[PDB]
């Protein structure tokens, strides 16, 4: 409390005096190792215990049918969202390589990337 902005202070002050609960549920999508639903934003995976792997264009967990990676760095992305954000930039989030949306492919299977790693 004491290290707070004061620009923001009041505000912060001013919600936890007067709680606002209304907030937009987030849509609920299956773990690609259980299918168990949880938050799109959530990596845990409370289901199976798994780390699940994230988008490096917007973060949420993956998805099985909307996977690519990036051709730099082999690193997971959901292909629509990563194709959005580079006609935004030029270069990858991850590996900070140059890239254009024509070098991205759409993968079938990403199942060598989501095998629990006690077998590798």
């Amino acid at each position: 409390r004491s290290k707070i902005d004061a620009k923001y202070k009041k505000k912060i002050e001013g919600m936890v005096r007067r709680p606002d609960i209304s907030e937009i549920e987030e849509a609920t999508t299956p773990c690609p190792f259980c299918k168990f639903l949880l938050p799109e934003c959530e990596l845990l995976c409370p289901g199976c215990k798994n780390s699940i792997p994230y988008c490096i264009a917007t973060g949420r967990h993956m998805l099985k049918d909307d996977w690519t990676v990036c051709p730099h760095c082999d690193f997971p992305a959901l292909y629509s969202e990563l194709k959005i954000m580079l006609n935004t930039e030029s270069t990858c989030p991850m590996c900070s390589e140059r890239l254009n949306a024509a070098q991205l492919k759409k993968i079938s299977d990403c199942t060598q990337y989501l095998r629990t790693e006690e077998e590798l």
